[PDB]
Formats: C-alpha cells, sequence, structure tokens
C-alpha cells in the first residue's frame, strides 16, 4: 500500500505493443508498452511508457494491441516518466 | 471540456515555490512551480493558468504539502508537466 | 471550472439505456441512464448535459461496460447521481 | 484488491465528527463521519457518509474535526450511499 495519493487515469492509444518479461524473482510477470494521448492544446500528443506488474501485466499483453484505445488507472513514476498501471479498461 | 480523460491527482511537496508572470495574450496569468512526491523522490514541474495560476501564487510556498488535480502533459528532450486545474492546501 | 475537487471515475455496466430530451432553455440536450457497479451490485443514476448528453445517447446501450468520469451529486429522500463529464466505451 | 475502477476524490468539509468502533473481528478499527461538499450549481450542498477501515480509521478520528476542509480518496459504495476512504489529505 502507498501512503500518498497518486491517481492518474488516462485515455490513450497503444502505440508500442506490450512486451512481457519476468522480474528478478523469476515469478512476477511485468509488461511494458507505450501509449499516446492528446496534448492539452494540439501541443504535440504525448507518449508515455506504461508498466504493469502481476495479473495486470498478463491482461495488458493479452488484450492490448496497436491502435487500441484504452483507459488506464495507475500511479505516476519518474529521468524517465512512466505510469505504473493498476487497472485497464479495454 | 477536453476530448480525452486525463485526470492526475497527486499529493506532493513544494520544492520550488511558484513564480508568476503574464503570458502572450499579455492578460492571462501563468504560474510555475516544482513539487516532489514519493516513488528516490520524483520531481515534477507544475503549471497553472488564469485563476488557478493566481491561487498557486497566493497560497503555495516552499515545503507546503498539497493536493494537485490536473492533466498530464509531456512537452518537447522530453519534460513532464502537470497542468493544474485545482489545488488544495 | 468548479470551485472544489470532485472527481469520480467508475467502470460500470449500463442497466437502463440512455434517454434524451432538451432541457428548460429548450436548447441544451440532457441524457439520463442507470449503471451498475460491483460492491450486491450498486445501481447509480447517471446524467449528462450538452455535448456529452448526445455522446451518451449515441454510444451507450443496455449491457455496455463503460468508464465514466464526472462529479458526484446528491439531490433531494436523497438520491445519488453522477453528472458526467466524459465517457469511454 | 478490486477488479473495477472506482476512484472518487472529493474536497469536503467535516460536518459530523468521526466516531470509532471495532469491526466484528474486534481487531479492525472503523471510523465513520459525515462530510459536506458543494452542489454542482448552488443545487444544495451534498452530505455524504464517509467510512475508513484500519489505519485510515485511526487517522480520521485523530485528525478530522468539525469544519475541517479535507480531500478524500476512496471508492463509492451504495439504500445508503457512502465513500469508503483509502486516503485523506488534512
Amino acid at each position: 500500500h502507498h501512503s500518498h495519493m497518486n491517481s492518474c487515469i488516462l485515455q490513450a492509444t497503444v502505440v508500442e505493443a506490450p512486451q512481457l518479461r519476468y522480474a528478478q524473482d523469476n515469478q512476477t510477470p511485468v509488461a511494458e508498452m507505450v501509449v499516446q494521448f492528446p496534448g492539452l492544446s494540439s501541443d504535440a500528443p504525448a507518449r508515455l511508457k506504461v508498466v504493469g506488474w502481476g495479473a495486470v501485466a498478463q491482461e495488458l499483453q493479452d488484450r492490448c494491441r496497436l491502435n487500441d484505445e484504452v483507459v488506464l488507472e495507475g500511479r505516476l513514476r519518474i529521468k524517465q516518466t512512466e505510469l505504473t498501471v493498476t487497472r485497464v479498461h479495454h
């Protein structure tokens, strides 16, 4: 559990297909992909690295394909920025 | 009234107090500051426009712990920024 | 541009399809529907105004599973309602 | 853990002081209070029952007092409506 509020919910398009690997413990699945979402003005769109661990990692690899529009819920992490996903709506 | 969902709400600590000026139109206030939040700690640039720019300037100070609501933005190498909608101290 | 933070984002299933009409001003579209989400399951009235009212009417149908972003409202005994800002199907 | 997204973050005022009790297991603290927040128009303000379990329950009772303005993060639950709090910013 985390002590601080860090709720980031984004509607985005999958632009780099999810790749899966097992973490150091050779037991926890970890999936990473890249998504793109609109700038606040038309601002170039933004691209963000998205990472999921465990069950959500398997769901990302299983469901997310290039050009799919999804909603992601996760915590912002940061120098490289990334969204550590908790849930995804396909 | 933006097209896409982009809701980022974070609890963070001000590590670089707000600085305000007026933008291009030479009428709209714009405030920028930097906050830090738990992961080492992450540092994030925060920007507010209009009425909220004035609120940030009026209330946020170094070391203040606040809640920020805004939209995530990545501008161009790449620099992440939270464009603030509302702030709670 | 509301004063207070009120951000409610829920994944839910449409259990009563949207119905649309025009409001008082006799110009602004307003759509109402009912969704259900996991706790027995909870049922929640959902209302949208203007452009999003039309989006709800155009895209949401019985049994659809969607994501809704809006502000929580309790009107008067008491009835809870989510006033929609955005919807994703 | 919950399968569905249910992220409700509200800025509100404490209007009924937190009351603490121990759940059925006579071990898990549970605190409940009531908060009030603005209607969407000036709509009468809304009042909502707020409930916290475990560590957050102790934090609510310890910190939240009448007229305190707080930010609550939790999941909406519903016939009586209530916000099951995960985190609070005092």
